C-alpha cells in the first residue's frame, strides 16, 4: 500500500506556490540517496481533509505511467501533512502555456532564458503527451472528472504530465461553479449530461480532453472567458460550440469536434484521439 517517508529525511529549500490543497515546496528528499522533490504540505488537516488525504494518496500510489506524476509517499508524522513527488521544473501547464503564447519573447527579460512562443509542433507534443496519460486512465476503466490544463504539469524537457486529479478545488476561481453547498464543478470543461445530472465517465474524460485541446491551442484562455458560469451553462447545454482558435489548424479543430459529439458513446476514442495527435506529432517533426 502507501509508502510512508521520515520527516527528518525531507528538508524543505522553499515555496514554489500555493493553492487550495495547501502549500507545495522545493524540497531535498533521502533514501529513494539524495533527490530533488515537490512536497505539497495539506493547509486545514482537520477531519475531512485528513480522509480526502487518505483518498489521494492512495489514488496516487495506485497509478502509474510515464504521463502520470510520479508519486513517492507520504509523511503522517506531526502537521502538516505532506504529500511527496518528483520535481516538475516549469509547473502548471495553463500558466505555462499563457507565458509561452505570442508574447513569451515580445515581453521578456532577464530570468528568460530562449523565448519565442511555442510552435506548432510543440503543441501537438503537449498534446499527445496529456492523450496518453488519459489513455491510460480509460484502460483502467478510470475517470479523472476534472482534466484541464491547470491539473497538467510541465517538466525539464517539454515532459506534460497529469498531475492532480481535482481533490483540492478552488472556491475563489472563475474556473469552476458551485452547485450548491460545498460541490464545485469545473462546468466550462463538461459536457451537458455531467452539467445536468453528474454523469461522469470515461465520455465525459474525452469531451475535457477536447476543451484541453482548446486550452492548449489558444495558448491558455478559459474556455468561454466571455460568459459567466451561468451563461455558459446554457451555451454548452444549448449545443454551442467552442470556435477553432486562431493558431489551431482545422485537422485539430476536427479532433476537438470528435470529442464534442452529443451523444457520450459517439465521441472519439482517447485511443484513436491519442493515435491521431501522434500521427500529426510525427508529420510535423521535420517542419
Ligand atoms: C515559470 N515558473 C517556473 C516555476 N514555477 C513552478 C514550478 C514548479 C511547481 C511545482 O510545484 N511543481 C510540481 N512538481 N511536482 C508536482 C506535483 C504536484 C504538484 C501539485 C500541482 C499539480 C498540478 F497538476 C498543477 C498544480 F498547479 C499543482 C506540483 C508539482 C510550481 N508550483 C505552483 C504551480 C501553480 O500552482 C501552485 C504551485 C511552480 C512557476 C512558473
Amino acid at each position: 500500500c502507501v509508502h510512508h517517508i521520515k520527516r527528518r529525511d525531507i528538508v524543505l529549500k522553499w515555496e514554489l506556490g500555493e493553492g487550495a490543497f495547501g502549500k507545495v515546496f522545493l524540497a531535498e528528499c533521502h533514501n529513494l540517496d539524495k533527490m530533488l522533490v515537490a512536497v505539497k504540505a495539506l493547509k486545514e488537516a482537520s477531519e475531512s481533509a485528513r480522509q480526502d488525504f487518505q483518498r489521494e494518496a492512495e489514488l496516487l500510489t495506485m497509478l502509474q505511467h510515464q504521463h502520470i506524476v510520479r508519486f513517492f509517499g507520504v509523511c503522517t508524522e506531526g502537521r502538516p501533512l505532506l504529500m511527496v513527488f518528483e520535481y516538475m521544473r516549469h509547473g502548471d501547464l495553463n500558466r505555462f502555456l499563457r507565458s509561452h503564447g505570442p508574447d513569451a519573447k515580445l515581453l521578456a527579460g532577464g530570468e528568460d532564458v530562449a523565448p519565442g512562443p511555442l510552435g506548432l509542433g510543440q503543441l501537438l507534443a503537449v498534446a499527445s503527451q496529456v492523450a496518453a496519460g488519459m489513455v491510460y486512465l480509460a484502460g483502467l476503466h478510470f475517470v479523472h472528472r476534472d482534466l484541464a490544463t491547470r491539473n497538467c504539469l510541465v517538466g525539464q524537457g517539454l515532459v506534460v504530465k497529469i498531475g492532480d486529479f481535482g481533490m483540492s478545488r478552488d472556491i475563489y476561481s472563475t474556473d469552476y461553479y458551485r452547485v450548491g453547498g460545498r460541490t464545485m464543478l469545473p462546468i466550462r470543461w463538461m459536457p451537458p449530461e455531467s452539467i445536468l445530472y453528474r454523469k461522469f465517465t470515461t465520455e465525459s474524460d474525452v469531451w475535457s480532453f477536447g476543451v484541453v485541446l482548446w486550452e492548449i491551442f489558444t495558448y491558455g484562455k478559459q474556455p468561454w472567458y466571455q460568459l459567466s458560469n451561468t451563461e455558459a451553462i446554457d451555451c454548452i447545454t444549448q449545443g454551442r460550440e467552442l470556435e477553432r482558435p486562431r493558431a489551431c489548424p482545422p485537422e485539430v479543430y476536427a479532433i476537438m469536434r470528435g470529442c464534442w459529439q452529443r451523444e457520450p458513446q459517439q465521441r472519439h476514442s482517447i485511443k484513436d484521439v491519442h493515435a491521431r495527435l501522434q500521427a500529426l506529432a510525427q508529420a510535423h517533426h521535420h517542419h
